[PDB]
């Protein structure tokens, strides 16, 4: 039993709610919130910008050094920060981003990340401003990830689309 409360379940595994990933981790403040990352962990919009401003941009000061000390991520790639005060750890999942010509199928090896974790809190990755499909990202949510896993999902249309198209 965990403490997530309103979600429709599509899989064993796989839990989906309308809701702003932020104000989930408030409230939730759950051992991992996967953040939606590029690979120079720079949090400037999407789900990024908006965890980092709840932070008061203590993410992309820690993200900073941690480039400065590491260099970038792969796409496809992942590290493990902290939460701040969102969540115990942020994993920080670079999805490949279309709007940026990236391989769509590095979205699985993303996805991967996952399952280094127990429980976690999520976006659908490549969704959003990197331009994927989210029914596709939906997809292979389903089929990659085997530790549970919390959806939110921003936009309430899109939502009520991901859920009515599910198989
Ligand atoms: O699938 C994501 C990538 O593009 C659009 C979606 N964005 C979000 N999903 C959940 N909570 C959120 N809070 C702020 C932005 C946001």
């Amino acid at each position: 039993v965990n403490s997530f409360s309103g979600y429709l379940k599509l899989t064993d595994n796989v839990y989906i709610k309308n809701a702003d990933i932020v104000e989930e981790a408030k409230k939730v403040k759950p051992t991992v919130v996967v953040n939606a990352a590029n690979v120079y962990l720079k949090h400037g919009g999407g789900v990024a910008g908006a965890l980092n401003k709840a932070t008061n941009n203590a993410m992309q000061v820690e993200s900073d050094d941690y480039i400065a000390t590491n260099g970038p991520l792969k796409v496809g790639g992942s590290c493990v920060l902290s939460g701040h005060n969102l969540a115990k750890h942020c994993l920080h999942v670079v999805g490949p981003n279309v709007n940026k010509g990236e391989d769509i199928q590095l979205l699985k090896s993303a996805y991967e990340n996952f399952n280094q974790h127990e429980v976690l809190l999520a976006p659908l990755l490549s969704a959003g401003i990197f331009g994927a499909d989210p029914i596709h990202s939906l997809r292979v949510c389903v089929d990659t990830v085997r530790t549970n896993v919390y959806l939110a999902v921003f936009d309430k249309n899109l939502y009520d689309k991901l859920v009515s198209s599910f198989l």
